């Protein structure tokens, strides 16, 4: 599935981009910048809110582009990896 | 190719976010960027660290979510197709 | 569409139930209890967190039952009401 | 009727939430009810007012979301069908 591979790579690149942005512009530790990016694009949300106007505008754009990529990856992960794995693990052998 | 469905979803989304920006900046007294941010993280379900302080703002937010959530995720989906397709196609027929 | 009518009534009943619960057990004003119920079941989330163990257990159960009802209603609202309305409003007359 | 798909999704969900309850109560030092609550509002995307305080807890949460979000919404959907069907059917063939 080349669609799954592309969504995987773009999701990785997206989370790297957010990690770099929030550590640089919002001053977060990289691990906190990564956490922020993940919980934002999965729509879980965080206690942390961007403090700068640049962070706020970026996050708006990051949200609209990133949700579609991340949930596209999550759907393909479920269908192509997790579902076949569960089915295989339910087979009596 | 021209994607009218995408173009209309884009227009509807932007109009919906402008309406929220106007409401929260005037009724809840937020800066425009904060009113837009609240509008976005509400309709995408990310969620705000801020809560409306007025009953009017709370009632508007409830209605805003039901009027807008479907439109916004419709737009996110069509945006995803348009943004991701060049990468997918470049990895198919280079 | 009787499926839409049922989901509508159940969503109303669900939000009334949450309004009554959070005002009684968590001491919220009714409007704040309603707000909490709505943003919780739409997964938006709130700054308010249940303080009592009863509120926490109820909210867990309310979330699992309520998300499915509310997003079922939202999907039918989009398909049966909002989409036809938008299409009708795009017709040149 | 027996809905094995629902039964398995239920089992997977409960096991996933137990794993999160154990992790957050031991690594992040939460009461079990708070660890379960965090686990639930994370995987349903409602979101927590609490953030993990340890790097280990932050890394686990990232992986937890990707391992669990799909399963949990699969379960929410099947639960919705089973919970709503009696009301729908009672309003069809009373
Ligand atoms: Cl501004
Ligand atoms: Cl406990
Ligand atoms: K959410
Ligand atoms: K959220
Ligand atoms: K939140
Ligand atoms: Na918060
Ligand atoms: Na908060």
């Amino acid at each position: 599935d080349k669609e799954f591979q592309v969504l995987f790579v773009l999701t990785i690149l997206t989370l790297i981009s957010g990690t770099i942005f929030y550590s640089t512009v919002e001053g977060l530790r990289p691990i906190d910048a990564l956490y922020f990016s993940v919980v934002t694009l999965t729509t879980v949300g965080s206690e942390l809110m961007p403090q700068t106007d640049f962070g706020k505008i970026f996050t708006i754009l990051y949200i609209f582009i990133g949700i579609g990529l991340v949930f596209g990856f999550i759907h393909k992960l479920a269908v192509n990896v997790q579902l076949p794995s569960i089915l295989s693990n339910l087979v009596p052998r």
